[PDB]
């Protein structure tokens, strides 16, 4: 799993895929990740506070507390991803993931997806409003 030596290093977060559809699945990998990650947090938006958490994952412990933002379809992974199940037009927007060090220190990088209705439109008549 090469990385790049050419050129600097720095956390980063990417959807797979980078666009479902209502009702799919995205699972939001990340990259640099620090050398030892006490925990990871996953919030909704670009903010890190707790009236937005989504879930939040200590590994020292093993621990799990989800957020607020939770809808217990999402799911954190040991490399500090969340996958995020039946997905909806709503849930496009942003997903800051913060990762915290044993040395009481924590990063920041907002890592979040675009979802698209990609469902038929029966209509009979044609040209409708939406």
């Amino acid at each position: 799993g090469s990385s790049g030596s050419s050129g600097t290093a720095q956390l980063t977060i990417e959807a797979v895929p980078s666009n479902a559809a209502e009702g799919k699945e995205v699972l939001l990998l990340v990259h640099n990740l620090p050398q030892d990650p006490r925990g990871y947090n996953w919030y909704k938006g670009e903010t890190v506070d707790a009236n937005r958490r989504i879930i939040g994952y200590v590994i020292s412990n093993q621990q799990i507390t989800p957020g607020p933002a939770y809808s217990n379809r999402e799911t954190i992974y040991p490399n500090a991803s969340l996958l995020m199940r039946n997905v909806t037009r709503n849930d496009t927007g942003s997903y800051t993931l913060q990762v915290i060090k044993l040395n009481l220190m924590s990063e920041e990088v907002t890592g979040q997806f675009s979802v698209h209705p990609e469902t038929p439109k029966p209509s009979i008549s044609g040209p409708s409003s939406g």
